C-alpha cells in the first residue's frame, strides 16, 4: 500500500 | 545502505 514495492523512496535502506 | 532513501524499491509501503 502508497504506491511502488515495499517501504519508503528507492532500493535499499537508507540514504544514497 | 543500498542506494536510495528508506527501505524497499520505491515510494511509501508494499507493491503498487
Ligand atoms: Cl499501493
Ligand atoms: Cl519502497
Ligand atoms: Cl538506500
Ligand atoms: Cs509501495
Ligand atoms: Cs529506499
Ligand atoms: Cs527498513
Ligand atoms: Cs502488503
Amino acid at each position: 500500500v502508497g504506491a511502488x514495492a515495499x517501504v519508503x523512496w528507492x532500493w535499499x535502506w537508507x540514504w544514497x
